């Protein structure tokens, strides 16, 4: 197991103190892991600085190559990643090989071919006797810094479109996840000059702190908790630092009378509980129309009773468990406080799901009110809220009625209907009778307190780049 | 008389709070006092902004479009009466008003009537099997924003048309020493928009400005100024997550080969380090000349410079106007006196106040400063340019880039080869070869580094007041 | 004065050959006779476009679009002088002119004086080691554009706009029967843009358009007409590799699923398959009705198409006028009583002539038509609209993309399924859903297979009048 | 022992008529004998074209860019084998194939795999109140692709990545000539792709491409050949108006002014204008030198290009190969022969036939050509450069312009005034500044005038095979 940092032209244990990395379906230790010390830190960034001077210089093809070796790499090695996440997070084997991997592989592969096709305006004379161009160019140091919850993935995201970009990166993964990122380094360390990609271990509060703040690194990018996205905010506002934020959300489902209320359930189902639900796009606030309220509370409640998860064979397993017990008991206490309403019921789930490791049941909250706290905030577990609205009621309105903005989902054939919430809703996304659907070449990301920037699409490498208007008197 | 009220949804009304002194810079004469907005005032224009959203985000890019273009007309048919009136507030000559900044304003509006209707992105289609993707560029909602004094009507432009064009309701605050055609703009603008989308309120940064900046229901703050200015708007946006978009200002650096045509340096610098008198974020302020041009260079351009006209009786006949305010005079006194100090440095031409009231300075070269002195490291914001040697083994690119600023930079050489690489290379927003200052509204002005981001002009500007937005429908 | 003379560039002046007899086509009264341009007229003509070329390809996007405005201005300030005579050259209603196409004629103008601002392309970078690469849209040449009767008008904001918008010069040619706003227009044009930049000439297809679209000079022809006609141009690129750009022919189809708004469905057929008498190649004219609604969809539309009103004194309460001209009327009354001896075949409503003088012809139904059916398989281009019946076992979107057109189409359901799949597979350049015929200036009209290709509106028109430009500067 | 079979959708077959004399033509010995294919294989090509295009008209993006990189991953397995047969059936030399045109090829099938999931247009949204639009970029059809016998497998990349990529199915002739790496191809895209989704035939031009150019089921024709052929595809897409994309050949001007790096011009020329033995459509063969430079150059460039290797036995050392065939060998000698007759011409060096067997002629300069030369005026594909001088009183670039042809173009000056007004002025495709000949798959190669139009690389040609489509949802 690759448990060494990438600092520069080599590989290094870190100096500081140890995480203790977990198991969390069992709760047993993984690995006890040393984090970079400071000087660990400015050795990448310093490292990232001297890499920039011909990484920057590189062509489209070049960078677009060496996205696709990445992408080769990862393949090659598609199982041993899959079995190395699966362990980190409890994630369920097969998902991870089958929906994770080529996702992930996909993205690399995308990001290869957006380098060598980015657009902008066309060159011309437009200014008499003036030619001008526009160049969309490296920005400089990007420090990068990933969530737990789907490390492999969001080290694509970050990675891909920034040393894609010509950029050069110093790269955090979370300190609970830290695995497939010290593999992955050790692979692109055989593919790209030395210094172009580094990778750090550590705590937010101490090395991820540490590199937001470095005076060198010109662009952060996070994804997190809306906290760490105002932190990351607070240091930017130091030295002025761009800076790329998802930051989360409490993804609003609207479900209208007509809507296939089988296709529904049976997506909030697997949609809402993905993950064990710590995931930013996924199903969690319903709003359903009066009439099928009572119908979309019943049935939803008997088929969320029959997902499977902590089951002796990860072949079964649909679910897995909460990262850590701060998680599960973060959980636990958003549920409570929901079961406190005189008009609020768990209809399925709401208890903890093991004794050992930390897995909770997938609950059903139902008769929730906008003006509740398991709806107005974010969850982040095997929990959905549901609230009813009538005819009378703009639902879209409701639905807007939020500091999130990442994602969304509207359900009714009504192809009126479902173009009219298509067009209001403020969400980077809206599906429509689907949800939690995303491929390689469409943008991911919030408005609002969810954030700014985008993963995936062209405009994940429009975010690391810089665009320059170079204009030449001729006369 | 002049326009005095702030606009504010539906109502035209007086500030509530202190009265700023307007002054005329050229004379140190007070134009006008003119009451700040309270704070009851600054949460009735958001609120208002806040109940015009509804409607305005609704619009179509042709209505939209529609707006830009007669907002552009109005301008256009009172631009000597807005000329004038800036020249008035600022010292600006009144013919660099009327032939420079009245058209590139006109323009601008014009411009983004046409940008509003021309956003591109990824086509829809089926990138999953059974489902279609499209790509929206929706509006973000409520935006504060903040103009500095140096183009008060021209910020106000490139601050107001892409945020209005993209769906987006505006506060506007203008700055507090130029506020005069802002509130003229205002009136025009009442008579176009429905009420609510733009309003224009007015006071000093540190209480109106500080106020609109953190209130709750603003998404997006954009703010051209001071660095410090925008490391305090992004204190600020880091409470609520808001959106921000940062002019902060620029030292241009300007690389001078052998091989220019040294006439055309001279003439270059001339105008474009002194043009505005250098309260200017893209001025052509920190020179670096290479050693065999190096002093004639220096005593070309001291000659040059030394006829630069200003403060003559017939404004017509004057080249730069004064400073804004007594502050700004000093400031700019105080960092050419810490250079002077400097014992490698020689003030070859002006380097004293310029008048003997209002606030001019003389028009300044200094010659020999290095690349860790202050005058080379930080910005000035007067007419003042610093000049430094470089060697044919030194890289002068490199230079150029060793720097906080991103903003604007210019190349000049008859060389095409050397001309590219540089043009290649250099760390700015923007590069010139063989000129420098030259803008057009479908270009993207905006910097990298400490000069912030965010682009004013081009599609650019619009897309950054845009939000992206995926729909994808299942189907089957 | 009626605007009768050619503009051959500098001079206006009048056609010395054959006159052509132009009608109104609400009576069949002659308006004014009109003489075509000569041989020597139309070679002056491709000769001052050689010569305007020089200089209009080289003036910049600002230019360009400056003058598109001062053009849609021009046709604002004179709208209703514009629509009167549209009116009386066509028969179309007075208020549909004036409230229909004036606006969106004028807004062509306007929306092409932003695209002209607003070219994308591939960034500029280093896509080879030491060479810095941009990609440019440059003009064509020299535009030989040709348009159709039926909205004499709007097919010259069409064909004008992109290509000069694009720095073309162009000879442009109305119909033999519609040249009459053309040439109001070029008088208006000749005060606005430098002479030869437009050109117009009048005169019939086989002999001055023939001469034209021929003609050695001319590096691309644009055309709006008949599938034959393109044909003809064709092969006259043939010669001389000349680009084209081809509008040819629509039958629009329509298909109605027994889960659509039948009310909305009947609505717009009324509206949308006998507006300008049907005489629009995205008219609503091929039907496919789902076996559940089919009967109740014929029962309605030949109820409400009954009450359609033309041919009335008071203009005002006209909803369409009279097809072009004695041949087009007789044409059509072919179609319909050559599809009425067809046994399976019912004429509900309408089926003869319309008035005692002019030429109008009574909106009609035709029911129970199949894919073999000529009143199906060919274009009928007036008022006449057919209803043929498909079961839930057929697939209707393989019906419909069973054709030699691909226009536009239009699919209703209220099932988004059904909807989005059709959309996908809908073998036509438009296609509507749960509306039809609605056009918008930034959004691209133009055909597949024998409908042609190039797209009218949208920055792609102005892409098809442009060249993409390779420069790529070796600097090491 | 080579891969002999067509391929016709689901089967390998030989060809059934008459057989082909596959040369070498270094040696003029016979390769191999290869039948063409009868009318009924043509047919079922195109049949399985019109079989495989249901369904893979419906693949997504990311499925269409896949295989389009194991069509990349495969080549590059078998690079050396493809080098070797393209050297054997062209008599280029190995390396230059090896290092030049198999990693050109492998890369742009890797270029339009990233294409495929990266094509724009104009944003969706509501351009009308409650009407959502948005545009898709969708499948044309059946490409009927013709390929010319200089860059035979290169050629194949260019036809293929983009039609496959834009969703359509192929068929494909190559040259009669040169079919060998096409055959070899057929097998590993077989492998690959759904069956019928790429065909390959082959044959004569009058039999065989005659017959599918004009098969009435082939949607776009998409030609690389003589301007004689461009005018014969434009005949038959008159006929059923099909799309067609011509890329028609070249005479590329070099304007070389005084102060140009005289060295690089010559080793410019040296390598640009002969490559391929001049059997290139951007060879750099007609060259514009300023008269203070003529004679410098006249000489040089004689000296350098006496220097050129072809035709040793160690092919490692050969710079160029042989003409492909004697009547090619023929007509290049003919050109010089009537240029030689002309008594202001000297041929300077070469201008003979260059080998005993095969077809080298050898590399020729052609000093003191005028504008109205026929060694000017018209192509030569061979290895000959012809140098006409312009004085400081001319326009050398409208010179340039003064040209049936515009494909590619090269400016040569120290000067960057001078290199961007005349690449600003250029009417070609392509205009590369102090280099020629370099090409990269991001960026587009294609003509104007009789160049034809339509591109190859970048992502113009995937736009190329697309058809853009409008869909319109009213919501209200
Ligand atoms: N995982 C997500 O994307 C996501 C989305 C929405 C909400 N959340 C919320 O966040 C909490 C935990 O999730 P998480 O750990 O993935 O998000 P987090 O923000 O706590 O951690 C994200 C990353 O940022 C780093 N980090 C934390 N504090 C930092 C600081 N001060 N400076 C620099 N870097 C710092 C972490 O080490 C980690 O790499 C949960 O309570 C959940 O509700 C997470
Ligand atoms: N208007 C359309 O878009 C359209 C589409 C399909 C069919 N049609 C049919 O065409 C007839 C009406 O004619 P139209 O004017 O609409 O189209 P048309 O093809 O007859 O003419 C269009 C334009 O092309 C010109 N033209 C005609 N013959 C030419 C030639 N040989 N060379 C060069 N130019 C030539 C005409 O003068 C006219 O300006 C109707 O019977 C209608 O059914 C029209
Ligand atoms: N190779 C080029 O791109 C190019 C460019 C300009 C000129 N030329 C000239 O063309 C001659 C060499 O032939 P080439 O193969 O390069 O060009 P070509 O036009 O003769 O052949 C190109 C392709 O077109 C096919 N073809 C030929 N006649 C056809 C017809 N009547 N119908 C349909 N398809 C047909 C051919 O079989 C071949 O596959 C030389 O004399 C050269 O001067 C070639």
């Amino acid at each position: 197991m690759d448990t060494q940092l990438l600092i520069g032209s080599r590989f290094e244990a870190g100096t500081e103190a140890e995480e203790h990395i977990l198991n969390p379906r069992t709760g047993a230790g993984i690995i006890d892991l040393a984090e970079a010390s400071h000087a660990q830190i400015d050795a990448a960034v310093d490292a990232a600085e001297r890499a920039f001077v011909g990484w920057s210089q590189t062509t489209p093809a070049e960078r677009s190559n060496a996205l696709l070796k990445i992408a080769d790499a990862i393949e090659k090695e598609a199982d041993e990643f899959a079995a190395l996440e699966a362990l980190n997070c409890g994630k369920p084997i097969n998902a991870v090989k089958n929906d994770e991997l080529p996702a992930i592989i996909d993205c690399w592969r995308f990001f290869a071919g957006a380098v060598r096709n980015l657009h902008a305006p066309a060159a011309g004379e437009y200014l008499p006797g003036h030619t001008s161009m526009i160049r969309r160019d490296p920005i400089g140091i990007v420090g990068s810094i990933a969530p737990w919850n789907y490390p492999l993935m969001m080290m694509a995201w970050k990675l891909a479109p920034a040393i894609g970009g010509g950029n050069t990166v110093v790269f955090k993964p979370s300190e609970q996840t830290p695995l497939t990122a010290l593999k992955l380094a050790r692979l692109i360390a055989d593919i790209l000059p030395e210094g172009v990609v580094n990778v750090i271990t550590g705590r937010g509060e101490t090395v991820g702190n540490a590199l937001i703040n470095h005076p060198k690194v010109g662009m952060v990018s996070i994804t997190g908790d809306i906290a760490t996205g105002k932190k990351v905010l607070a240091a930017a506002a130091k030295t002025v630092k761009r800076t790329h934020l998802e930051l989360g959300g409490k993804a609003p489902v609207i479900v209208y009378g007509d809507a296939d209320l089988e296709a529904v359930v049976n997506g909030i189902r697997t949609f809402g509980y993905y993950n064990a639900g710590q995931d930013c796009t996924a199903a969690c606030r319903i709003y359903a129309e009066a009439g099928i309220y009572e119908k979309l509370v019943a049935d939803l409640t008997s088929a969320v009773s029959t997902i499977r998860y902590n089951l002796d064979d990860d072949t079964e397993n649909e679910i897995g468990p909460l990262i850590s017990r701060r998680q599960r008991d973060r959980v636990a206490s958003f549920v409570e406080r929901a079961a406190d309403q005189k008009h609020i019921e768990i209809t399925t789930g709401g208890r903890t799901g093991s004794d050992e490791g930390f897995f909770f049941q997938p609950t059903v909250v139902a008769g929730a009110t906008q003006e509740d706290e398991i709806v107005r905030r974010e969850v982040f577990g095997p929990v959905v809220s549901v609230t009813r609205f009538t005819g009378k009621d703009d639902a879209v309105a409701w639905a807007n009625d939020s500091d999130y903005g990442l994602a969304s989902s509207v359900w009714t054939k009504d192809i009126s209907k479902a173009m009219r919430a298509a067009s209001r809703l403020q969400y980077g996304c809206t599906w429509i009778n689907t949800h939690f659907m995303l491929t390689n070449e469409m943008p991911h990301g919030g408005i609002k307190q969810s954030g700014y920037g985008k993963d995936m699409s062209v405009y994940a490498l429009e975010d690391y780049t810089a665009v320059r208007h170079i204009m030449i008197n001729h006369g």
